[PDB]
């Protein structure tokens, strides 16, 4: 009609997408045409797999929810789109997105099917990794948050509880030189008061290390990889708010010794902090840069042109619970600073020439 | 090469996927064939859009990154796959996935292109909302974890600190009827000891309500909608780990009064907990069901066939910090029960007949 059928077949033959045509034979949907893209996608030759049902690509994996959906859609004659785990000739696993359209041929009085097949292995794998990274980030966020919470309340209670015990020791000394008949009752009451104060010390340390159970070591980590992993989580919104991203990396300064989950959470917090500071900024530029620093250490810098720092803010930063945000907890930077220094580096902040914020840290 | 080109054209014509053929004319890739699927996808008639470049679907939206990728891929003759913001005839926006394959016809000495076009508007939208839900979950996880923590250490310290103040009041009472010369010194020391206890009392509530700032809003919420949002986060792996999902919902008993972020986080925890319990299970079945239930309420049930509960476990459940997991906090169920009861319902647990766990809650 619009185009020669010979040309249309030529396009299908050379399409980069897997395209097959199948023929209904009872409970079989036997292949009657496959294009070279389908031969590459599946690793099979056309002369081998023709005139049998495509379900052989599943091989052994039959507990897939999409299989029943396809069978019902074929039984109803309606099209369908499902993702299945298929296996190529060499046995390698790929996820195959099947777009199947049942078509009825009047000339044959027979039912055919056209299937467009696309490899979504790369989509499934990066998505599955993001769910790992999302659950990993949530887990370490909750653990470290209560960790900073526990050390904060412990240190802030350290002074009043110690004062209580000091007043007990002083009162007991005053009561030592006493002959009053009620003195032993007072001394016993002061004893139990001292015990309860010490027990409060026991309690806070007990619930502190209940959320600190499970701690890690360090390993060789690629900065490129962890910057990309942290960016996938923390920088997902740059395009919608027009933040210009620049990752300036040093190939000579790419491998560091770091525990990947702690540096991930530092960068996620820095990335999110930077996006928030640039919400109302006219210039929106985020730069990440690595250089060797200290004496045979390596420094990573993340600078923004965001809302920046008032004169009083910078020295109140990296301090537990300090925040300028209505809903901020002010623990992100405090946890981050402790993490970088525990890795053998230093972490600090400064205003940049554009009125924004610059954070630096070093890693070995 | 295996089927008649007329039959192959018949399949392309009736494919549920948009399939077009274009012809290179300098910097133009003019349409020479579109199938009815593309006419429905684009809302245009074939007689209208033939023999012009498909770029009219972009309209004015030319600040799309895929346009440069497609233009260069066409210039190089290599295939490409990009998603673009296109607008149909009525002006409504849809996201279009373009698989373009440049093909060379020797008979013409001309370059053609075959394009498979599918509407991915829903995929892009559910993914963008999923990115929102992930950041939303991280935010409230850290907030609520320190929130249930703030009440936790306060409740465990409530007894020793109250005892300290009571022993101060009792000691002062004993010292009232005393003539010993050192008594006024003792009384003054006991006063400051009591003051430090009260100051420690202030401290825990102060650091408690620093994380209680954003805590107290409610709203009308759809259970169907929030179950799907929670499922997107918590149940993302059911298909890939072969968990059978069944949501048996009643549309007449679907709308409840609930604060959506807190119930979402309750469900996310239940969904992840259920997947973990079925990690080593031979039968993997997850059932979510809503029914009318109480004198004013509607009940939602989440049942699994997972590892279930040892005989001693259930009575320590819904209790803060009780966990059977090496890395667990044991606050999820505790936070969940407080959230559901604050929303006017009740929450409890029981073992099911398959050896797994069943959780129920009700909402108005
Ligand atoms: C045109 C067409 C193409 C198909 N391609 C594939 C495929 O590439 N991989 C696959 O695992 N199943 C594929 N299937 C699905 C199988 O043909 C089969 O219908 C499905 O596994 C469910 O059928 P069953 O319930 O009889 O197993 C395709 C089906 C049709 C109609
Ligand atoms: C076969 C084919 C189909 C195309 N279909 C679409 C389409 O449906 N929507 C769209 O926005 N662009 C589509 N394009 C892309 C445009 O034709 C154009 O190449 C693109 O906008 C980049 O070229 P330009 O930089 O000259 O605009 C298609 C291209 C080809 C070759
Ligand atoms: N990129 C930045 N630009 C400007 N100010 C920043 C930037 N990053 C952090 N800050 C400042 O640091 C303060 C503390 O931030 P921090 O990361 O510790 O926590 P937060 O963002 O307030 O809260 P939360 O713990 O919920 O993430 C913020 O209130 C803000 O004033
Ligand atoms: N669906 C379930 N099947 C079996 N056991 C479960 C299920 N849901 C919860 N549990 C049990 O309840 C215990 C407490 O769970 P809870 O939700 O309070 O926290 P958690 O999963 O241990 O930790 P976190 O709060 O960090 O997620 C778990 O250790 C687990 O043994």
């Amino acid at each position: 009609h619009m185009i020669n059928a010979k040309l249309l077949q030529l396009m299908v033959e050379h399409s980069n997408d897997g395209i097959v045509v199948a023929e209904q034979e009872g409970n079989e949907s036997i292949l009657i045409y496959v294009n070279p893209a389908f031969e590459r996608l599946t690793g099979y030759c056309a002369d081998d797999i023709l005139y049998q049902d495509c379900r052989f690509l599943q091989g052994e994996d039959h507990d897939q929810p999409g299989i029943a959906i396809i069978r019902e859609a074929i039984r109803e004659g309606r099209p369908c789109c499902q993702v299945l785990r298929n296996y190529r000739k060499d046995g390698s696993l790929f996820w195959n997105e099947l777009s199947i359209t049942p078509v009825h041929n009047e000339a044959d009085q027979l039912t055919y099917y056209i299937g467009i097949q696309r490899d979504v292995t790369e989509h499934q794998q990066t998505q599955a990794r993001l769910q790992e990274l999302q659950s990993e980030l949530v887990h370490v966020s909750r653990l470290s948050a209560m960790g900073e919470m526990a050390s904060a309340l412990a240190h802030e209670l350290n002074q009043p509880l110690a004062a209580i015990s000091n007043y007990m020791k002083g009162s007991r000394r005053l009561l030592a030189g006493s002959s009053d008949p009620n003195t032993p009752k007072v001394e016993s009451a002061l004893d139990r008061a001292a015990e309860q104060a010490l027990r409060a010390g026991q309690i806070i340390r007990r619930l502190r290390d209940f959320v600190a159970r499970g701690e890690s070591e360090k390993r060789v980590e690629s900065l490129s990889k962890l910057i990309e992993e942290a960016g996938a989580l923390g920088l997902a919104g740059a395009r919608e708010q027009n933040v210009q991203l620049r990752f300036s990396l040093d190939p000579g300064a790419d491998l560091v010794l770091a525990d990947r989950v702690q540096i991930q959470q530092v960068l996620v917090n820095l990335f999110r902090n930077a996006l928030e500071a640039m919400a109302q900024s006219q210039r929106r530029e985020l730069v990440v840069t690595n250089t060797p620093a200290a004496d045979d250490m390596i420094e990573v810098e993340v600078s923004d042109t965001g809302s920046g720092f008032q004169d009083d803010v910078i020295p109140n930063l990296f301090q537990t619970f300090f925040t300028t945000k209505d809903t901020g907890m002010g623990v992100g930077l405090s946890i981050s600073r402790s993490i970088i220094e525990a890795h053998g580096g230093r972490m600090w902040a400064e205003s940049n020439a554009s009125g924004g914020a610059t954070f630096r840290f070093t890693l070995p």
